[PDB]
């Protein structure tokens, strides 16, 4: 996945729809493909994450398809089924319940496969957000994956908690999150979404 | 719907795959279209019912598409998604549960829409078999019809009970079914599948 995320912009594609940022973005895609294209374990390219859908995404998708046709390209931004992706790759689409947001609806995974015109496979780029005591309903996804042939799985969010070690007054280490370093504004415990603790001890959800 | 049903044959398409019965079958389709093609209420032609899938079905489908392109043609036999139908029109396919028979599987209606290559609308030619105290789970179909755009409804089985009136020794009429006339073999109360009684009084399922 290329090092492109512009989630903080308003709207999300304010840079990725702008031709003056097309050189910057193109360097982040083309230099990744040139470095990693010989690795057999790499089977899919990604254009980045949470950057809306802009014209630069469509351009860089067509660049990768020209230079390396041996790997599908995917990209979630702008509703997860745009022309910049070969795979329908939504984040946190539910199995049976639709989430009808305005421009970017998250349809039920089962419903999304049958919308008129849609023919692509569906692989969730993020699902089953494992923040703390979580992964309720995980069996519902896997029942759906096995039953539906075009539901080909997904990628859980995520592997390891992003906590940092701080030390108390007696030098005992403790796991810290968000505003524990004086950083403000911050987003508190939301960095810790892992199936494993930061020392790689498993959570019960694993 | 043309007057063609060969459900009792083994296999079901023993006549409809046979060219020596193609003249007979062709008269039952072509004379129906010639009689009824001016009626605006007729919006879909049907090739008959429960006759497997034979080559004669594909021939008569292409005849109707040539002579009258203003109406889609459907036909359920041979698995409800053959080349003889413009609409996926299964009988008694369930909303979420698959029924994997050997040559003619009845997939879940939601799953059937997304199978690879499938692009047609889905309208059940028969569903919610109203035999007696029935129509349990009817709301599940209609939730699915409203949520899925390519699920465009279906036709309930069926309208009126097929019972006949007999009279007792004091002349009191009573509703009769299957073997009540000495007919043997017979299939008993299976003729009565209606939402209404034979005198058009409604059942509670209506
Ligand atoms: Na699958
Ligand atoms: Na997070
Ligand atoms: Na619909
Ligand atoms: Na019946």
């Amino acid at each position: 996945e290329a090092n492109i995320e512009t989630h903080g912009m308003v709207p999300m594609n304010r840079l990725t729809d702008d031709p003056r940022w097309l050189p910057a973005m193109s360097e982040r895609v083309t230099r990744m493909v040139q470095r990693d294209r010989n690795h057999p374990s790499v089977i899919i390219w990604s254009l980045g994450n949470e950057s809306g859908h802009g014209a630069n995404h469509d351009a860089l998708y067509r660049w990768i398809k020209s230079v390396d046709p041996s790997r599908p390209v995917q990209y979630e931004g702008g509703g997860a089924d745009t022309t910049a992706t070969d795979i329908i790759c939504p984040m946190y689409a539910r199995v049976d319940e639709d989430q009808p947001f305005p421009a970017v609806p998250k349809w039920s995974i089962k419903k999304w496969l049958s919308l008129p015109g849609e023919t692509r496979p569906l692989i969730l780029c993020e699902y089953a957000h494992a923040m703390g005591n979580s992964l309720g309903g995980f069996a519902k996804y896997w029942q759906a994956f096995r039953q539906y042939p075009r539901l080909q799985g997904g990628f859980v969010w995520d592997w390891v908690d992003q906590s940092l070690i701080k030390y108390d007054e007696n030098g005992n280490p403790w796991s810290a999150y968000g505003g524990d370093f004086g950083d403000t504004p911050n987003d508190r415990q939301f960095c810790m979404n892992g199936l494993v603790f930061a020392d790689r001890t498993p959570h019960p959800a694993l």
